[PDB]
C-alpha cells in the first residue's frame, strides 16, 4: 500500500489563457528554465525537442533539497491547456515516495484573464508520510506560475 495526497495552487493571472498556455507549451522552456529561475540549477541537461517524452535532468545547488532529479513531460494537451510533468527518477522518490506527478491547466475566465490551476499529486509509503509531509509543497509550482505571469504582463 501507499497512501495518495494532492495539494493544489491557484494564480488569477491578467492575460488571457492563449497567453500563458504560449509560454507553458513554448518546446523552448525546459531549456530556458535558469532564465526563467535564476540561481536554481547548478546543472540542467534536457533530452529531447522540449515536447511530450522530454526529459530534464536537474541538478540544484547545495542546500536546496532535493538535490537531483529527473522529470519528463507526460502530456501537454493544447486543448485543454493542461500538462503533466512526472518525477521519474530521484528527488521525493528516494523519501518513499511511488509516484509524483505535476499538473498544470490554465483555465480562461474572461477576455484577458485566466487561472493557472498547478496541482501535485504524490503517492507515499504510510511510514513516510510525516516525513515527507511538510517537504512536498506548491512551492515550485507556485513559483514558475508568479515567473510566467510576470513575463506576460511586465513592460
Ligand atoms: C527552477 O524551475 C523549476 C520549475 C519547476 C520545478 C518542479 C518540476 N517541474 C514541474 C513542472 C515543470 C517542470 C519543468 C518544466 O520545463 C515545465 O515546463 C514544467 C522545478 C524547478
Amino acid at each position: 500500500s501507499t497512501v495518495t495526497k494532492v495539494i493544489h495552487h491557484e494564480l488569477e493571472v491578467a492575460a488571457s489563457a492563449d497567453d500563458i498556455w504560449t509560454v507553458y507549451s513554448w518546446p523552448g522552456l525546459a531549456k530556458h528554465l535558469p532564465d526563467l529561475l535564476p540561481g536554481a540549477f547548478e546543472k540542467l541537461e534536457i533530452i529531447g525537442d522540449g515536447g511530450v517524452g522530454t526529459i530534464l535532468d536537474m541538478t540544484f545547488v547545495p542546500g536546496e533539497f532535493p538535490h537531483e532529479y529527473k522529470e519528463k513531460f507526460i502530456l501537454v494537451d493544447n486543448e485543454h491547456r493542461l500538462k503533466k510533468v512526472q518525477m521519474i527518477e530521484g528527488g521525493y522518490l528516494d523519501l518513499g515516495v511511488t509516484y509524483y506527478m505535476d499538473t498544470i491547466h490554465v483555465v480562461p475566465t474572461g477576455k484577458d484573464s485566466c487561472v493557472i490551476k498547478s496541482s501535485t499529486e504524490y503517492h507515499v509509503k504510510p511510514e513516510f508520510v510525516k516525513i515527507v509531509e511538510p517537504l512536498i509543497t506548491t512551492g515550485p509550482l507556485a513559483a514558475m506560475a508568479d515567473a510566467i505571469s510576470k513575463l506576460v504582463l511586465e513592460h
